[PDB]
């Protein structure tokens, strides 16, 4: 190898650096939806029976 | 993948150890107060039949 060859390597290094992956802070939020849907089927569960 | 989600899945079972699930104690106590209802009407009958 050579020195373009080199440079190249330290060329990737920076782009692997800078890549765009998928943004996982949507998948986070996702997750954190569920306390939501939990907590309403509590509601309805609860009002159900007091309605009883 | 990648390094980051794989640290975005440790991120989220971390989540899910301290989501906020609705307060089942309430529902507890709501099952032990079951108590008082029979023994009141109890009381109701048992008056009842002694004025008879």
């Amino acid at each position: 190898f050579t020195l373009i060859e080199l440079m190249i390597v330290v060329a990737i290094i920076g782009i692997l650096a800078a890549i765009a992956i998928p943004n996982f802070i949507k998948f986070q939020a996702r997750s954190k939806q569920s306390e939501a849907k939990t907590n309403l089927k509590a509601l309805y569960t609860a009002q159900k029976s007091f309605f009883s």
